[PDB]
């Protein structure tokens, strides 16, 4: 009923690109969205780190201190991107300041060191099966979970599923109210994003992100929570990938796809 209410060139903007474009976005206030291959899977890349973030807040409801406990790594646990994990080897770092890394930075030892404390990407999977998300799936730690392949589920999941995962750990009960805060101020502080959603969203409006950019198969990704001013807020995920192992990803590809998002939700913006 409230769904597509107004088309937006989906197909010509991905022909353009060269590959597939997958769009979810939400109206929390009335419940209208803009859907287009919402329902196919994408690789998740570095946009699980987001929920992985969320699933160490959930975690730490029950295990009170276990964002403050300090973390000691070794020079193998450091990976390839890495830009937060690494200037603090020497001395180790919270568990919270994990969790900032890996949603701000997208650091990947930091997401390792993590997942870990949740017992794999089964354990992340199971957090996302507890929120009632049954479409995504993590199966691989960094760097092979980027591998990105054509038809491969593993490292997947929807850009529907994402937007409504990401809605009930935002805005809705999947946390307890200061660890919901915690995550919001966590994807508010996301720096790697800013050719993204971002540049689609205006700067008096208050926005957290989570990207992804997996390196291969033009493969990359960002969701949002958006808070237009006088309106309710606004979930959306944007996720890309093309047929060959070459393909470029393209930032401005993703902000163009948010921009028309905004533009079929009636949202006035840039
Ligand atoms: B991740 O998938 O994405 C991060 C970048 C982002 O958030 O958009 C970088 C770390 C992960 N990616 C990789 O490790 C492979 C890379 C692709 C480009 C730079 S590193």
């Amino acid at each position: 009923m409230l769904t597509n209410l107004v088309a937006e060139p989906f197909a010509k903007l991905e022909q353009d690109f060269g590959g597939s474009i997958g769009v979810y976005a939400m109206d929390t206030g009335s419940g209208a969205t803009v859907s287009y291959r919402a329902e196919e899977r994408f690789p998740l890349c570095s946009s699980f780190k987001g929920f992985l973030a969320a699933a160490v807040l959930a975690r730490s409801q029950q295990q009170a201190g276990l964002l403050d406990t300090p973390i000691r790594y070794g020079k193998n646990a450091l990976v390839p991107w890495s830009p937060i994990s690494e200037k603090y080897l020497t001395t180790g770092m919270t568990v919270a300041e994990l969790s900032a890394a890996a949603v701000q930075y997208s650091d990947n030892a930091a997401a390792n060191l993590l997942l870990k404390e949740l017992g794999g990407p089964a354990g992340l999977t199971a957090f996302m099966r507890s929120i009632g998300d049954t479409t995504f799936r993590l199966d691989r730690w960094e760097l092979e979970l980027n591998s990105a392949i054509p038809g491969d589920a593993r490292d997947t999941s929807s850009p529907r599923a994402v937007t409504e995962s990401l809605q009930k750990l935002t805005l809705g009960s999947a946390l307890a109210a200061p660890q919901r805060q915690q995550f919001v101020d966590w994807l508010k502080g996301n720096t790697t994003g800013n050719h993204r959603i971002r540049a689609a969203v205006p700067a008096d409006w208050a926005v957290g992100d989570k990207t992804g950019t997996c390196g291969v198969y033009g493969t990359a990704n960002d969701y949002a929570v958006v808070w237009p001013t006088g309106r309710a807020p606004i979930v959306l995920a944007v996720y890309t990938r093309a047929p060959n192992k070459d393909d470029k990803h393209s930032e401005a590809v993703i902000a163009a796809a948010a921009r028309l998002a905004l533009e079929g939700l009636g949202v006035n913006g840039q």
